[PDB]
């Protein structure tokens, strides 16, 4: 799909409570990507343990779950060439101990369970968690002034 | 009234296509407010004549209002002490040029027609203009832990 | 006197607390001041009634100084021409609410009773701060190389 | 000349050697104005003499002109509306002591005799210093793609 | 070299629009490296041709040269231990994806044509590059303040 | 032991003189570590040859204590899960040629003798770092409020 790639990124609760939203915000603006989705929400344990599915059989589904049921989240959709594989580059890996200063999470986390931010994993998980968190009418078309600055 | 005094601000097309939308939001973070509401939008012409319902006569209505509707806004809530007056303070006057350094406008913007923010004028204002922009669930309560160092 | 005029700050205990150390020092430090004591501490009771003695009668003064004693502090000696003045200008106003973007209390705090950080007034306020926080030999002398620099 | 109106900055050796090229390039990119004009040099005594006429009479003249060829200067033209005013006010006062925190002499200077920049007084200085500075062929005109986000 | 080693930097016409030449240059100027020459310059297709003469007949070419010449770059020649080695650390890998956070491309860009900033290659290539692009009495020899704390 | 291990970290001579004190307190504040410990110190040569005791045999052992002792350090204590080795990361590789864009050092340094800061190795350095450079009364307990969000 090229440039008109999407990707489901979500400040956590922790993000939201630490006041790292608009930090978190402005590292996917200034790396060029296009925001498309924006949305503060209190997410419902059903809707959580659709969205971590495929976690459902971990030892720390229900604990994942109720973290993120326990105070509001940042949900998004951002847009760009490889912005599923870039914003994962951005974020760091999983655990925050493996994650390289640079990152948010080398940058500004310690502990797996406290991980700021949820990004997808790939196109299809973008594909399904778009469609989970958002409706189709709160995805933005724009056109970007400086779209020729940074494709081409 | 009190801690639970809420606010309407809005990221302006401008702040969006600038890509200064994490640099606003960073800056009522730190300061110590409350976000209880978030969402992108792009607004109707119908709905930007009633927020500006009254500027109605006002030479530069027209171009106000197309340029509110030409591009994505961020629509959000604020909430805290004094947060109508305080916001408007960290956004600086409605001319750019009259805004000191530190200010949102001073910093970041040259002309009145294109400041990158809006921000409720008073409390009833603020009252109206969250109903007008928001359903009423769209409205979050949640405890913040930081509240225990920002207030008495 | 002069460029060797001294004066003495202290990180609050909900400075500390908001992670806003490095922010407050880094702020004296890109002005030009020179810093010539730190330290972080456990301040008893005993020592800031006698450090805010000339508010014995306000009403505040009881929860003011059982509140800069409920936690760390981060107290410092900073150095430079006007450097009293200057901080408190840099500072901001008591009440953050009448405290301007770009000052810390108007970038960072709400309320009166939790404004981040102390500062002393006067000269003579500060001589007697710096005596009453630190010893003689923990104010270090060291040639300072930016000087050069920020001096004609 | 509305918009199209042109101001002569440099930041002084001290800018230089304090590492603030960026750090003030940046107040003025983030503001919404264009650069121009760009150029790193060793100011002759004659050049500063001519630049500095109007203060031949006073008595630290010598000391002027001589601080300002004792090291590279970046000089630069920045094109706005108003943009000769609004960059004095991001300047701050000649003296940084009546600088308010914000600006640059303000967040990063001390005495008046160490302050990190130019800036033109006024339109007629603007044009007596840009010809000074610069060659013709030195200014650059461009479209700016997020110029329409600046204006109107 | 040793100390004395120079290299060839520009940001490229999407810097110059993105308006990250102040984050390109503190960059630098952080990490202790002496600015030597700066200048805004208008390239022409022939200085472009002759500076990527090694690229001739990659499919990209025509793209490549075109964008350089499409607007103003900043011309820039940088002094320090291993500037040229390092100074490419700094900017990252030619194609921003594989560029990690941190680095210049990392945190700023997306696609290969149009990551913000050229870096000589080697030792070699800077000498090509700066007799290229500045006269050497546009090569500024200057005692720099900070060599005392960045060398051994 | 766990989220209570402890590290000694020093900002070196070089990173107070070059004013990188804020900036580098800020870092450890914003990864979510607890500060225990501060404290502006002019250390002895004798102290300094016990600190650096495993090198004694090394050719630069004479300089670096005689460098380390040449002006003031900033000593401190950080305390949180994985502390030791998670704060050697962001400092970066002991020659900041090996310091990654990110890290501290690769940010901000360029020679091995002139790397801003010293971070423990191990825990069992740390215990023994520590307990060199502070008295047991200097490190601080505090309740840390934003612990709830760090951790699980
Ligand atoms: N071992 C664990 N203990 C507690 N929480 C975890 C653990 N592993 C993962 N989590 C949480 O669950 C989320 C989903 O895990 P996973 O799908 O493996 O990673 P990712 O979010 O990188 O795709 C993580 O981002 C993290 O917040
Ligand atoms: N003279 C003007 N010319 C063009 N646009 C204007 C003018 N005055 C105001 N505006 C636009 O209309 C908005 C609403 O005006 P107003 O309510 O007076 O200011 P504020 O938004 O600061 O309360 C302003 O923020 C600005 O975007
Ligand atoms: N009305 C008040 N209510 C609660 N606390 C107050 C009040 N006025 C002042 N304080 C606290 O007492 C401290 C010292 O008071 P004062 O000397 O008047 O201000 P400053 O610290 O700006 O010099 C202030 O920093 C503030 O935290
Ligand atoms: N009293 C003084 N002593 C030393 N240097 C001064 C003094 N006054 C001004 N200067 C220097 O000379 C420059 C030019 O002065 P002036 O034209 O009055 O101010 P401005 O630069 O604000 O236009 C100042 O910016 C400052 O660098
Ligand atoms: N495959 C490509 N497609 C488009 N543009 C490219 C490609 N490869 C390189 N370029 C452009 O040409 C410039 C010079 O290429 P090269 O010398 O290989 O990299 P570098 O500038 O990192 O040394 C790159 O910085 C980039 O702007
Ligand atoms: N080859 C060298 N030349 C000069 N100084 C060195 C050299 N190697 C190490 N040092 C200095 O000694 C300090 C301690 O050395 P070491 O323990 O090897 O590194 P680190 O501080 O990263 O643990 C370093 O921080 C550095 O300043």
């Amino acid at each position: 799909t090229g440039a008109h790639e999407r990707t489901f990124l979500a400040v956590k609760p922790d993000g939201v409570q630490r006041r790292l939203v608009g930090e978190i915000v402005r590292r996917f603006e200034r790396k060029g990507f296009k925001l498309v989705a924006l949305k503060l929400v209190q997410a419902s344990e059903e809707l959580l343990r659709e969205h971590y599915a495929e976690l459902r059989e971990r030892p720390f589904y229900g604990r994942l779950v109720k973290y993120m049921a326990s105070g509001p989240v940042v949900a998004m959709v951002w847009q760009g060439l490889d912005v599923v594989r870039t914003s994962r580059a951005l974020i760091g890996a999983t655990n925050p101990a493996d994650a390289p200063p640079g990152t948010i999470r080398g940058d500004f986390c310690i502990e797996v369970g406290k991980n700021l931010i949820h990004g997808s994993d790939s196109v299809e998980s973008a594909r399904r968690e778009i469609a989970l968190w958002f409706r189709a009418d709160e995805l933005l078309c724009w056109e970007d002034s400086a779209g020729h600055w940074l494709y081409e």
